[PDB]
């Protein structure tokens, strides 16, 4: 199976697989069952911002998710990613819907990684229809509204259920290197999760994977396009 | 054929393809025959730095190549690259040798492109043996001395003739987009030693169509960039 | 007198100091009479973006001013700023009003200078009421709407006439150094509304000696930059 | 008194004021008695590198000090700097000598702070004789060898004792802002501590202070130019 490190913006409590009984943000290290979560007020139809930060010195993977009204949720997890991630990775965004659905629209995404310097930095503040530096997987699509639709949206604009999709940056990322004194990464994305369902589901994740990571089969819904099972 | 924009550090004067009669830096737009050149003193065995600068505003592709002693050569060419390059490109380093040879060692390479924002920036100040975010073409190799040898160097450290190689950054780059108010790029690389009577053939920073490959027969004076000298 | 290099967004044509007979962007080198101008459609009440670009390599000071609808004006001037500016400078925004007026509201300002490295980069996408890393001169104020009002605006939001103000970045900037292979700077700011029959007088990004102050009598057409129109 | 947050590269054990009984790196929050230290092998005459990292999300001030042979020491301290530092600060480097001495030469210094964006980033890879964007205090001098000599060095090159000096970046830095979701800073400097003394002393610190911070009187030696006393 792939190796996954992720920050999940989990809109739907799957309390049967360890989700807290509210929407939450989580840090996922090789499991959809987050090593740490925080209660998250997802604001339907509002543009949220997620920032993810890690460095090899503090060894603390952190994320904050905020909306324009000031509300935010933060979660941090002490982890030495040198010991979890392959040296080379791809980085991406994933999202899913299941029985319940939502738009999992990404409006921007930036990422920086540095080994201290080697560095990779990309920023998408607009996505093209033919976003050649993105590898789209599953239902993920770009263009023509400048956004990245991680999961299926019909032409009328309504999200679809049982959808999973991801967008990986095209280039592999050298995420750690033994000679490096510091290896840091940061990611920011903005998103717009909207649903008229009974409940929104399932969420968006920023993830770091093996370079050849693919959507595991059956990873819609609770599995967020990141894992083959809920273990 | 590929579409190439390149800044060449041309160590070897090939005067019947229109090179000046001295080593030179050149701006190449879709031709190995540089639109503009400047005399360049390649300092054998010294680490050089090339800086290449463009923006969609001043529409001036500029390059400076310098050495630590301060000597430098600069060339600039007014060109609207929106009218030469595909929107999407790959960026790379190329080098070649021919009858005469030189090491074509890249010690570092950075690149930034911004559309104003979408942006891509990378920097390699050390290359790895398996540099997964580089597409190596031809004779180019990395590692583990931290360098990118664009052209073949044997075990004894002697550069080989009729070698060509390139290194492209893995990801396509969105180098211009018509609504961009500013589409700027910059590249810097550090790098050439030869015990030949003359070093050749040079190194280029280049920007190419995404699927660019070394043109057949582009060793020597063609710098791995062009299928011919037209 | 101060030494000024400026990019002016000149909303008001003062044709007997050599302005063109339309609103324009201009590159000013030690004179309010721009060395180069381009016709500029200031879009009343819309947020504009100015980008200013220079490097010691192409030696071309360029500016583009644009609006969200895509309209834009660009001006470029070939100049070796090593020969005009002191090595150390302050960088700023200036604006003025005269008989006619406009808000001269800065919504953001970034600046990068690099000597290739020594570097300074700042960005303000929000200004604070007490913006300690800005030196405000004349009528310029910040806060707490997140903006920098270079010129006086009364409570009712009406801009006042014969207002001049500037905002300099607190730290001196080492804008060139003779050994620098590349001394580049860039600045971007976003910003103008008037119910006057004509907006005036404009906004400038400028680079000045470190101790630069508003010249006496530099409201109106002098843009807070120059003691006279010579 | 000033408010000081600092990362100290403490070359001299003052075990009578809480120093561990070896050279160490430390995180100093309003006291010279470090809240956390790590044993540090200062390599006489070698060029070391210090990286300091903090962000308002993880709230962990971290530092690593490394030398070209690979040896490094790291120290991290969980602290919410919002609650310690004034909103506006100056950032600097300080060093001292006492009864024992060393060069406290800085060869480069970079700093970045961001509020998420407002940002300040400066880099000095060479210091000029007239480094106008540095406020030099005490014995600190620049030019003409491209370095910043935090403490006194005689013309023959030997460091002097009972020396204290600092270099602050000229502009105040907006280090936190209540509206910011993230406020991060990073600092890197390289240094060359060399001594032919019986023991080197006293060390170098990167520090963040109130904007009007000055060398406290009598802050040579153990106090590293940062504090008025050893409390
Ligand atoms: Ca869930
Ligand atoms: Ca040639
Ligand atoms: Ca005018
Ligand atoms: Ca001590
Ligand atoms: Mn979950
Ligand atoms: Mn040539
Ligand atoms: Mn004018
Ligand atoms: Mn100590």
């Amino acid at each position: 199976a792939d190796t996954i490190v992720a920050v999940e913006l989990d809109t739907y409590p799957n309390t049967d697989i360890g989700d807290p009984s509210y929407p939450h943000i989580g840090i996922d290290i090789k499991s959809v069952r987050s090593k740490k979560t925080a209660k998250w007020n997802m604001q339907n139809g509002k543009v949220g911002t997620a920032h993810i930060i890690y460095n090899s010195v503090g060894k603390r993977l952190s994320a904050v998710v905020s909306y324009p009204n000031g509300d935010s949720a933060t979660v941090s997890y002490d982890v030495d990613l040198d010991n979890v991630l392959p040296e080379w990775v791809r980085v991406g965004l994933s999202a899913s819907t299941g029985l319940y659905k939502e738009t999992n629209t990404i409006l921007s995404w930036s990422f920086t990684s540095k080994l201290k310097t080697n560095a990779l930095h990309f920023v998408f503040n607009q996505f093209s229809k033919d976003q050649k530096d993105l590898i789209l997987q599953g239902d993920a699509t770009t263009g023509t509204d400048g956004n990245l639709e991680l999961t299926r949206v019909s032409s009328n604009g309504s999200p679809q259920g049982s959808s999973v999709g991801r967008a990986l940056f095209y280039a592999p990322v050298h995420i750690w290197e033994s000679s490096a004194v510091v290896a840091s990464f940061d990611a920011t994305f903005t998103f717009l999760i909207k649903s008229s369902d009974s409940h929104p589901a399932d969420g968006i994740a920023f993830f770091i994977s093996n370079i050849d990571s693919s959507i595991p089969s059956g990873s819609t819904g609770r599995l967020l396009g990141l894992f083959p099972d809920a273990n």
